[PDB]
């Protein structure tokens, strides 16, 4: 439906720890990553791995003071992104996913990722029937002619 570029990207916490996500929103698509707190720093660095494989020009957050450090405003610049001061979740939908694999995976890490790579796989609804995956995918090479 929406921008080809634009993403959202936020935190939740989970066993004492920060999990970033990032969601591609015409898609559904997530990537996700587990850090041991919120600093500028883990921000920035993520959001430079996110640029570098997709082409992400706007990142939309429901936490704004995420992105006031100098650390993440020089990622920004750098690779060319922009915010917007103001305006789901998933985010119930990954923690979800995340409690049916947690017994499978020692550690919250390697059941974050499970739980992305199921997220991304799932069959739509019914009709249409792409994953968020494929989805992203149809969005990106669509969007390139
Ligand atoms: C992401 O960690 C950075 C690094 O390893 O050098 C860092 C760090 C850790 N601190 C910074 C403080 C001010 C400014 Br401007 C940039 C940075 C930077 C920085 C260096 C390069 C870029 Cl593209 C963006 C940020
Ligand atoms: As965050
Ligand atoms: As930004």
């Amino acid at each position: 439906d929406c921008s080809p570029g634009i993403w959202q990207l936020d935190c939740t916490h989970l066993e004492g720890k920060v999990i970033l996500v990032a969601v591609h929103v015409a898609s559904g698509y997530i990537e996700a990553e587990v850090i041991p707190a919120e600093t500028g720093q883990e921000t920035a660095y993520f959001l430079l791995k996110l640029a570098g494989r997709w082409p992400v020009k706007t990142v939309h957050t429901d936490n704004g003071s995420n992105f006031t450090s100098t650390t993440v405003k020089a990622a920004c610049w750098w690779a060319g992104i922009k915010q917007e001061f103001g305006i789901e979740s998933m985010n119930k939908e990954l923690k979800k996913i995340i409690g049916q694999v947690r017994d499978q995976a020692e550690h919250l890490k390697t059941a974050v990722q499970m739980a992305v790579f199921i997220h991304n796989k799932k069959r739509k609804g019914g009709i249409g029937g792409y994953s968020a995956g494929e989805r992203i995918v149809d969005i990106i090479a669509t969007d390139i002619q």
